DNA sequence: ATACGGGACGCCCCGTTTAT
DNA sequence: ATAAACGGGGCGTCCCGTATGT
């Protein structure tokens, strides 16, 4: 209302120092006072405040899934889907800090089912992805579909990357078709990558 | 000292399982056996003891780069599976990703940006001697290899990652030829448990 | 109102964690919850959070009245009237949920006019006592306090109306002429929930 | 250290501030304000705010039994020590605002952590005791109900009152024994007690 | 009278120096 | 390595009035 209008405001301005400072060193009145509200604005939203942070995360698991649907039917090879989909997920990181700090609370545990634990979350999305990308021929039927996902997915978490960081997600890609993609594939991918970082 | 040692390993424990920025003095004093005054004593300030886990890391980190004696790409290849060997051997160097990973002060040099310009180093004396091609991209396999050792955990699946990686990085970086030791080399080193 | 149904049951609700919890150890959080009731709709019908400590107090005193001005409608006499009424006030207190809370209210900030519950009690009971010594049930010399200190804790220092006439029975023994103890003795006996 | 200086001066702060405003409702900023004393300080000696009032309980239901010790050595017996034993806890409310505290705590909420020293079944026993050593000494009648004599007289000795000027303390506590003999003590010996009483009021 | 927003503190306790 | 004291917020939440899109 002016509700989601303001319980928007906040976990914006909570997941930008979340991410800028981490869950711990983020005073709940540094937040409070840099999404212009109040304790008591901010109070009816979020009681505790890994009420932010779970609803920091619950946005992440959300709209990562909601970029996995964004491209399925929309005529995509197998790895194309997952490679594109991760330059989607670099998409946001870059413009907004949600993600960003979604991210970064992936080392809280401040994890409680239902909730998403975001990396089986990836882990699964991947191997399958992958282990479905091994069909369309396009990745090599000899390889340990399940290493690669456990790898992909820190190779995405980065350093500094735990940006710029599209830009880094290309060379990863880059550095991991060359050696995973068959010969001939290396084409449609590098350029994919390439062309993918540039406007993502 | 002896309680030097004491203060720290208890420190780092907290640390690595409940987190710097959460884990109280009182804890630490208490978990430890040490009285309060005990801890001020050793050390200034609460940081001071994450200071003192970095170091431990930061140290017996070119402690292990030492043993250089060897395949430019080997001991960068052997280099990483001790580190990870490493992360594992108690909680002190355990502790000190856990401080890296959050927001770490320093100063030390720095905590990824030393590890990331080490390899580096490796990688163009590896390109220096024919074992890695020469327009590979360093830098950008410096950082791949910099993060990708995190894995997704930041539980037996350790080298039984590394080993896979490792392939990868080989299989486009390395030549067709030399590629052949330094993958069964990725094998053995994995069969270090 | 007829919808004033809601106001009884928060105040209902509101006594009754009073007399447990406390007063601010209660909050408006738990009494709303409680209630079963909007803090919005506990708004309109009341100010603020001592209008139900005060909307409670009210209760209580409007029958201190409305059940001693009914005692003597009977043909009844002072000293009598007097304990009669020492135990109609112990034995609601023994049942109200509305007035455990009075109570626990008086103890531990009445608005006025409404006079402290205690002194009004105490000014009460001196009548009633003033009167029975016109009457010469009681002797003409002792200090008609005495009085209501005795008579509050026998529920605050927590079958117990057994406690309540076993002080009456000392307090007959020592005002009341020889002669005139049997009748309330008997009577303070009598006077167990029967 | 010195310590104690502080430490007691908090509760002294403390105890007059929990009689005269309630536990609840007085806050540990009025206290380390009374007290002039740093919230850090208080931390020192009391984590949470139940320690202080714990803290004021034990040290009252400790003062109380050390004058059952001290009104011994045959200085009477039953009524007449219960009477003074009384009378001095009167005399220290009138001054000790951590006595006054003390009965406070009792009647409003007296919160969690063992074991709390329940200050009321710990008087119904010293007092019945007490008194019932009196029927054994003929101060008072055989037919007297000494457990229900005893919930009255520690339910008098609360009153109520400040609900009325501190001070007029054991003035009330005169009366309210003056009532009681009569009621309970032999024709033959209320002298001895009357005089006790009314003389015994400005002297505790 | 609903939802939403508003401040105000209360308590806890934490990371530190003086008395030493 | 003391025991005592120190301030300084953190979080929670409480008791309330201005806008209110069910």
């Amino acid at each position: 209302l002016r509700a989601e209008q303001t319980r928007a405001t906040i976990i914006g301005a909570a997941a930008d120092l979340f991410d800028r400072r981490g869950y711990e060193s983020t005073t709940l009145s540094e937040i409070v006072a840099h999404a212009g509200v109040t304790k008591g604005a901010l109070y009816f939203h979020f009681a505790a405040k890994e009420d932010l942070a779970h609803a920091i995360l619950e946005i992440q698991s959300r709209t990562s899934r909601r970029l996995a649907k964004d491209l399925d039917g929309r005529g995509y090879s197998s790895l194309e889907a997952l490679m594109r989909l991760t330059f989607g997920m670099a998409r946001l990181c870059v413009q907004g800090p949600v993600l960003r700090a979604g991210l970064r609370l992936a080392t809280a545990g401040v994890v409680r089912p239902p909730l998403p634990h975001p990396f089986t979350e990836w882990r699964e999305i991947a191997t399958s992805r992958l282990l479905d990308a091994v069909r369309q021929s396009d990745v090599h039927q000899d390889i340990d579909v399940d290493s690669v996902a456990h790898t992909l997915v820190c190779s995405v978490v980065g350093t500094r990357v735990v940006g710029r960081e599209p830009r880094r997600l290309a060379e990863m890609w880059y550095i991991l078709i060359r050696g995973m993609v068959p010969v001939t594939r290396r084409a449609r991918y590098v350029t994919l990558a390439a062309r993918l970082e540039q406007e993502t």
